[PDB]
């Protein structure tokens, strides 16, 4: 299956790297918690014409609790202490460690974070239908053959690598599309509300990127270096954490932030 569990299996895990990512996997959905008390608390600081945005970012709240929830929850019960040995190991009577919370819970917000910047900023040139259809078809392609990439990531390395080029394509044509977005959203509002535009493209380009960091993070160190054991797996599980509160969270605090700059008039 997946690399957690060919760890658990193998090598099992040492408490600390079981502890770990359990605590790292609490932390993600309770912020998620945190940010949906927030978002609807706040919907009342924003005019009627931007208020779409804070009900798409407490809709992806919802679905990041919950699913987070669940994965947090299969990764603690898939795996139970030896003590003859002292490590975690994969549980044969347990379900299992499995990713599909997570790419479920992509399928899901990717739509709608890309969905929720057309509420905020006017586009000049670009016409609302084509920018929403170029987003929701390759972001839905994106996770699509991701998910593919993923069944080999322990099977068939070159497998893994090539469908993870071929989701790569379609996060470049999202790259591109949401920068011109936000160039065309820049243009005649007022220098603070670029500012805040600036920071919010600076935010979705490098926190989208660690998304496939996490998927490669094992063989970044080679075929047998030093991420290809545990230290892989609580990084792994980390990078998707910091990626999950700053994709969604920190995102949409930054675009309600607009959002108010732009009642200002
Ligand atoms: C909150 C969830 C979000 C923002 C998920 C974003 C997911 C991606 C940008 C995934 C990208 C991938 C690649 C570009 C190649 C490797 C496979 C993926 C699916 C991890
Ligand atoms: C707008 C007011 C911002 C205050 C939000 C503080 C969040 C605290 C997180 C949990 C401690
Ligand atoms: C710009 C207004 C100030 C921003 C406040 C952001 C508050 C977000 C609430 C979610 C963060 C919770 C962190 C602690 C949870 C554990
Ligand atoms: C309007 C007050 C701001 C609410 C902050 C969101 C609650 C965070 C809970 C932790
Ligand atoms: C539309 C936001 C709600 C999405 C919930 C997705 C289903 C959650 C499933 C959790 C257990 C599997
Ligand atoms: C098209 C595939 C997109 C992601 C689907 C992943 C579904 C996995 C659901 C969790 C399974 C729990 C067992
Ligand atoms: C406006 C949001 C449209 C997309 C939400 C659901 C995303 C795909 C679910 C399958
Ligand atoms: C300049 C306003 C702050 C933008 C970045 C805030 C998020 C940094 C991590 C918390
Ligand atoms: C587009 C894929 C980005 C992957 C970033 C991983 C960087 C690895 C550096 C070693
Ligand atoms: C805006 C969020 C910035 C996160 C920077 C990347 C965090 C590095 C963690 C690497 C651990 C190995
Ligand atoms: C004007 C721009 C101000 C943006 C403020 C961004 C800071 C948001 C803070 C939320 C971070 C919550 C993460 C807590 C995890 C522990």
């Amino acid at each position: 299956a997946n690399f957690e569990n060919f760890i658990g299996a193998t090598e099992g895990f040492s408490e600390i790297a079981y502890q770990f990512t359990s605590h790292i996997l609490t932390l993600g959905y309770a912020v998620m918690l945190a940010g949906l008390l927030y978002f609807i608390l706040t919907i009342k600081n924003v005019d009627k014409k931007f208020q779409m945005s804070n009900i798409l970012s407490a809709v992806v709240m919802v679905s990041a609790f919950l699913l987070l929830y669940a994965q947090a929850q299969n990764w603690t019960s898939s795996f139970t202490f030896n003590e003859e040995v002292g490590r975690y190991f994969l549980d044969p009577s347990g379900d299992l460690f499995n990713n599909g919370y997570r790419y479920l819970n992509w399928l899901i917000d990717v739509p709608m974070l890309l969905f929720q910047i057309l509420f905020v900023v006017s586009l000049t040139t670009s016409k609302f239908s084509s920018v929403r259809n170029q987003f929701w078809f390759s972001g839905a392609m994106m996770i699509i053959t991701g998910y593919i990439g993923q069944f080999y990531e322990v099977s068939n390395l070159t497998a893994f690598l090539v469908w993870g080029a071929i989701s790569s394509a379609f996060f470049f044509h999202i790259l591109w599309v949401m920068k011109k977005v936000i160039n065309e959203g820049k243009e005649g509002i007022s220098p603070a509300g670029q500012k805040i535009l600036s920071n919010i493209w600076i935010l979705f380009l490098i926190s989208w990127t660690l998304y496939p960091g996490a998927y490669l993070m094992p063989y970044l160190t080679g075929v047998d270096g030093f991420l290809y054991s545990e230290d892989g797996v609580m990084a792994r599980q980390l990078v998707y954490t910091i990626a999950d509160v700053s994709s969604k969270v920190i995102y949409g605090v930054l675009l309600g932030n607009l959002a108010i700059t732009l009642s200002k008039n």
